[PDB]
């Protein structure tokens, strides 16, 4: 159906935790979350589509990290990857859309991986939940 008006909140905090390969976000509305650096790079806002499409089917990474944050257009950030990818872009919508679905859309990779015969690089996490 018709698209939204991009009335998303605007990010007013960004923090890292290389300890556990994660990144933290705050908005100016009284919300925060944390996302996996693995998820960030697989679930790019485009990859090898056409500019603006869904991303490709990707494997885990090994021990990705962030090396800098640099804003763009006052409304998005570059999140330069020490794994060797200093060129990507993150609009505020995208990061919330990941965060609010960071479970179902993660389960996606573990499933499609095996149906796809792709790789499985070293990826540990420690924040697992088991409800519903």
């Amino acid at each position: 159906g018709m698209t939204p008006q991009s009335d998303t909140p605007k990010v007013t905090g960004l923090k890292l935790k290389r300890k556990s390969r994660q990144l933290e976000i705050s908005f100016d509305n009284g919300q925060q979350f944390t996302l996996s650096c693995e998820l960030l790079r697989v679930y790019s806002p485009s990859a090898e589509v056409h500019g603006h499409g869904n991303p490709v089917l990707v494997t885990h990474k090994k021990n990705v990290n962030i090396n800098a944050i640099t804003p763009v257009g006052n409304y998005a950030v570059k999140l330069v990857f020490d794994d060797g990818h200093d060129t990507g872009l993150y609009s505020w919508k995208v990061l919330y859309d990941l965060a609010s679905n960071q479970v179902d859309l993660w389960e996606n990779y573990l499933a499609r991986l095996r149906a796809a015969k792709a790789s499985r690089e070293p990826l540990i996490d420690m924040a697992v939940k088991y409800h519903t």
